[PDB]
RNA sequence: UAUGUGAUGGAACCUCUCCGGAUAAUUCUAUCUCUUCUG
């Protein structure tokens, strides 16, 4: 069903600091897709 | 690398003491996946 992707243009907003957490919660949320990937026989190349 | 009328060093066991032990049913159902355009 894809039509469109988005793009991120530049802001003038100040730079906020990353809890050490949120790096911690993306490597476990980066292990679960690939589990669910696996186990769900996902093709790879179309792998979203 | 000695010095000479005198060397049991073959003249001495790395010996003694200590459970690779403890815990675990080869078992089994809820989704997965994010951008759609005024409707």
């Amino acid at each position: 069903t894809k039509r469109c992707e988005r793009v991120f243009v530049e802001i003038g907003a100040k730079p906020i600091p990353i809890q050490p957490s949120a790096r911690e919660k993306f490597k476990i949320l980066t292990q679960e897709y690939q589990k669910n990937a696996k186990q769900q026989k996902t093709p790879e190349a179309f792998q979203t």
